[PDB]
Parts: C-alpha cells; sequence; structure tokens
C-alpha cells in the first residue's frame, strides 16, 4: 500500500510539482522540498509536507526523488549530505547527458546508496495519465522494489531498461528524434495541403491513421537492421528515391517549403550509390551509422 | 448477397492491379479482368475472374471500372479512344500521378460525360484487403457513396472520400510519404544512437511504436493551433525544442554516427526562434513549412 510507501520530492519546478501531485493523490504521504518556498505552497494545500531543509526531506522517507534543472544542481544539493543518504534509494528524473547519469551512479555506490537514473518522456500536464512514459536504468532490484510507487507518475509507461544508468539519456534523445520526424512530417504535409485549401484539422485523423500503420514497418524492419540483410519485399530504394522526387518537386511548384523532401532524396541518393538500388528502406541504417 | 449483384472490371493487373481484383473477387463480386500481356490474367481466371478479350468488353462488362496503370499517359492511351463507351459508367482510376494529370483527367471525363473518380493507393499489394490498407478518393461524392460497399473490398477499415477537386488525390498521396519516412527516419536515427550501447534494433521498435503512438495525441493538439495561426507555449517552447535538439546532434557526432538530420532539424528551430517564436510552441513551426527555399 501507498500509505506506507513515503516519498519525498526534491525540486517543484513545473514538471516537480506535477510529480508530488502524482505520489500525493495516489495516497503516498509525500514529503517536498524546494528552494524557492512558495512552489510548496499549492501542493501544502493538498496534504504534502513541507520539509525544513533538504536534508530532513531525504531523511523523511526511503525513496528520494529529484527533479531539478540539471546535473549541476543535483551535486550542489547531495554533495554535502553524502553521509545521510545511506540505506536510500535516490531517483533522479532530472535530464542530462550519458556520461552524468554514469558519474552520479559512480559516486552514489562510493557513499552507500542506491541509485536509479531516470528520463521524463512527457510534460507535466500528462504526468499521472497513459500519456506518460518514464524510462529507468540501473539496478533492477531496487527498480522491483519501488515499481508500485514509482507507476504513481504513469502507470502504463513506467519503462525499465537495463543497468547501465546512461541508457536513460540516450533512449530520451532517441525518441525525441523520433517525435521531430513525425511532427515534421505531419507539418510538410499541412503547408502542401494548405495551398489546396485543406485545413490542418481535416488532416490530422488520416496523418494519425496512417502513422499507425508505419509502426508495423518499424517492428518489420527491426530485425534487418539486426541482421544487416535488407531485402526489398515491398518498395525498392529507387522506388522511394522516385516518391521524394516527386513530393521534392510538388513543393517547388507550389509555393512551399522543399528543404526537408530534397534533404530525404539526399540520404537515398547515397544509399543507391553504395550499391542499395534494389534494397529495402531498412539498408538506410547504414547512412545514419556514417559520420558527420 | 450484395456483392453477387455488384460486377466490377479491373484494367491493369500489375503487382498492384492483381491483388485489386484478387480482393474484389474473394469478396464476392463478379470480377472481370483485363491485361496488355494476356498472361498476367491466368492466376486470377484460374480462380474464377472472367477474361475480357478487349477494353471495351472490359468496360460493357460492368458499372464499375477501376484502373491501376504505369502512369497517366496509359491511362489516356487506353480510354481516349472509347468516350461513347463510357456513358453511364464509374471509372475509378488507381493509378498514381500528379495533382494537373488527375484535373485534367478529369475534365476528359466530363467532356465525353462519364463520371469519373481519381484515386491514390497507400499500401502495398499484400496489405490490400488488411485493416492496414488506405485508399483515397476524390471527385463525385454521389459516384464514391454508389460504389463505396464495393470498394472497401479492397481495405474495409482504410477506404477513404477526401472532396470534389479531383487532384487532392496526389498532394494527399505525397503529404502521408512524407511522413512516412519522417517517421522511419527517426527511428534509424535512434537505432544507430542506440547501437552504438549495443542495444539491438529489436529491443528498441517496441518502445519506439509506443512513443509514436504518444506523439499522434500531439499532432491532434497542434493541428487546430496551425489552422488559428496561434501557437501558444503550453507543454514545451521552442527553446526547450532547440536546446533538445542542439544535445541530440552532439551527442551523435560524439558517439560516431550521423548528425545530419539532427543539425537539419536543429536549423529550422533556430528559424522559428529568429523570427520571434522562442516562447511559441512546435506549431509555430509551420511557417518554416511554408517558405519556399
Ligand atoms: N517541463 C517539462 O515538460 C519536462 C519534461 C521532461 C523533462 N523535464 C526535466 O525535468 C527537470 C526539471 O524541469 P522543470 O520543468 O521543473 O524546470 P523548472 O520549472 O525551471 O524548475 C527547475 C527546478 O530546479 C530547481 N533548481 C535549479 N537550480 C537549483 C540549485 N542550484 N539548487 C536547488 N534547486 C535548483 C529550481 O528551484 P527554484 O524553484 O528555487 O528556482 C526548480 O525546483 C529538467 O532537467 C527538465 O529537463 C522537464
Ligand atoms: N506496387 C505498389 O506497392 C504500389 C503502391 C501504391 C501505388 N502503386 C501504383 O499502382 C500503379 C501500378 O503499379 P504496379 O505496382 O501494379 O506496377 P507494375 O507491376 O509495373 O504494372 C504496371 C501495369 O500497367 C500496365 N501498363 C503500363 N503501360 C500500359 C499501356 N500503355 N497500356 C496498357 N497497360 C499498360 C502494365 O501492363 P503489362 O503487364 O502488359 O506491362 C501493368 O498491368 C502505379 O501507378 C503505382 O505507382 C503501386
Amino acid at each position: 500500500n501507498a500509505a506506507q510507501a513515503p516519498v519525498s520530492v526534491i525540486g517543484l519546478g513545473l514538471m516537480g510539482q506535477a510529480l508530488a501531485a502524482a505520489f500525493l493523490k495516489a495516497g503516498h504521504p509525500t514529503t517536498v522540498w524546494n528552494r524557492t518556498a512558495a512552489k510548496a505552497d499549492q501542493l501544502v494545500s493538498e496534504g504534502a509536507t513541507r520539509a525544513g531543509s533538504v536534508a530532513d526531506a531525504i531523511a523523511a522517507s526511503p525513496l528520494v526523488v529529484l527533479c531539478v534543472t540539471d546535473y549541476g544542481a543535483v551535486r550542489e544539493l547531495l554533495d554535502p549530505l553524502a553521509g545521510s543518504l545511506k540505506g536510500k534509494v535516490v531517483v533522479n528524473l532530472t535530464t542530462g547527458t550519458s556520461t552524468q547519469a554514469r558519474e552520479t551512479a559512480e559516486w552514489a555506490a562510493g557513499v552507500e546508496t542506491t541509485y536509479l537514473d531516470g528520463a521524463i518522456m512527457a510534460i507535466p500536464p500528462d504526468i499521472a495519465t497513459d500519456a506518460a512514459v518514464l524510462l529507468y536504468s540501473g539496478p533492477k532490484a531496487a527498480f522491483e522494489e519501488h515499481e508500485a510507487t514509482l507507476r504513481a507518475l504513469g502507470a502504463a509507461g513506467t519503462t525499465y531498461l537495463d543497468t547501465d544508468h546512461g541508457l536513460s539519456a540516450l533512449y530520451d534523445m532517441s525518441l525525441l528524434g523520433i517525435m521531430w520526424g513525425v511532427l515534421n512530417g505531419f507539418l510538410q504535409g499541412a503547408a502542401l495541403l494548405g495551398t489546396a485549401k485543406v485545413k490542418a484539422t481535416t488532416f490530422a485523423p488520416l496523418a494519425n491513421t496512417m502513422i499507425n500503420v508505419i509502426t508495423e514497418y518499424v517492428t518489420a524492419y527491426a530485425p534487418q537492421i539486426d541482421e544487416g540483410k535488407y531485402p526489398a519485399g515491398d518498395a525498392t530504394m529507387t522506388v522511394h528515391q522516385d516518391a521524394m522526387e516527386h513530393l521534392a518537386e510538388e513543393s517547388e511548384t507550389l509555393g512551399i517549403s522543399a528543404e526537408m523532401p530534397r534533404f530525404f532524396k539526399a540520404l537515398a541518393d547515397r544509399a543507391v550509390a553504395d550499391g542499395h538500388a534494389d534494397s529495402g528502406y531498412a539498408a538506410m541504417i547504414e547512412q545514419f551509422r556514417k559520420p558527420s
């Protein structure tokens, strides 16, 4: 039970406030602390306990969640309190780099404390909804002990990765790259359809229907990438390349941007040059691996 | 019982045409077929399709006539000579082409008093007649409604009417392919990045798909902002997007993979910031996609 699983939240910015709110509404006794005291007021009025100091906030709970600007801020808060951390589980949902995650984990074992490094794939209003994804890396046992508590932040999207703490930051970037790819795809299409007086609101649901179809292509292409074998099946790179041609041309003609379609065409042109005219789109992995 | 009463002819039996005729046949339509190279019809004829001897026979055989050939040059070559023969027929042209070709062909069709729908197929042949198939139609609404049930044999869930401008089918086609490449390139970027830490693409795939599903909700929220020209930050400012694109690009260069796409994405964001949209949400990016380059 949640009443038997206390948790402290250190950092009550926009995201930290929503995490504390989620812990509280799921029935955890929730201790909070922020450098700027007034950011706790709304949460205190709703039943959270205001800690007197960072030390108190750590002592209050066996599970300690951090969510501040950067890992500089994290070290500033925790360095002085090494002794205070023994036997606690620290869950750091601050966004940072791979190396920061790994170095912080190293420092934590050094002072005998358990450390998970997380990454939040969500905006504050989506915390505690099925739309929330939250990634955790580090010791599996500590994740299992606190799984039920952590699921208060997003029951469906709470996801353990592996032991390397640095995976959380890598998966974060990788998923954001997908987000920008999807959204830029949609925006290109809205601009094109806009020249024929089609509204983006009219286009959205059909765009989403298509995005859902494409997830099946992701699933089919994945083993091809791992095996290094790129059978055309469906459609050759030559067919993709020709279709990219038409998108670029019709974009230049109708008076909108053609930069992305031309950039996409260039990548395909390189795969053709490397011998993959008759291979399928999975062969494009080779272009994304080539430096600069 | 309905399909037995709804004949359809298919003109063009290439890889895609064969799958369309197969779908019509297995849904119980009496299906007449014709191909220039006559032997490509054998498999379908053996399964119960009628071999039309000529294009004219194929047109006489059915009230609904579907074409699916290489290009609109091929389409005109086949149909021009048969103007008079087409009165009272519905011609459904699922050949891929440009906007202008659709509109010119529709003009020719009214000229010879026939009904003409211009379609585009967003599917591979094996996906025809599955819930994965999307098929787009533009032109007269009444003709689409009359034959909707029959057409749904090609993909019951994804058979979609757009509007009266015949040219819309080709525009929507391109727009959706752009989305496909954006999704797939996003996935490939991520697989290459995770591959440096010995994470397999198959381990990454399910999480990538979970995330793609979440992103559909962002598309839905951004769409009205685009139509209204008002781009409230809500969630995440362009400054936040810009910084995160920075980190993706840097970590990519460091780990020895391509950083061209992340840098290209950053460039577009840099221009939105320069135009004053630091505190706007991602919908403000529509302005960059509308600028001629
Ligand atoms: N907002 C989102 O949608 C979102 C999504 C995913 C991930 N994240 C990540 O979550 C983390 C927090 O984001 P946010 O949205 O809450 O940012 P924010 O609203 O700007 O708040 C930042 C928090 O860090 C604290 N802080 C900064 N420097 C500090 C220091 N030296 N000592 C003590 N406290 C310090 C702030 O204290 P004061 O309140 O005293 O200034 C505040 O509690 C970031 O790493 C962010 O990238 C955010
Ligand atoms: N394959 C796909 O995944 C796919 C997906 C979406 C859209 N499409 C579109 O579907 C259309 C057909 O593609 P496909 O994949 O079926 O191509 P295909 O396998 O190359 O077949 C082309 C068809 O067009 C016929 N043809 C070409 N010129 C002709 C002419 N002058 N007179 C009579 N017939 C002619 C061919 O007859 P012969 O057999 O006698 O050559 C054949 O039946 C294309 O516009 C394509 O872009 C295909």
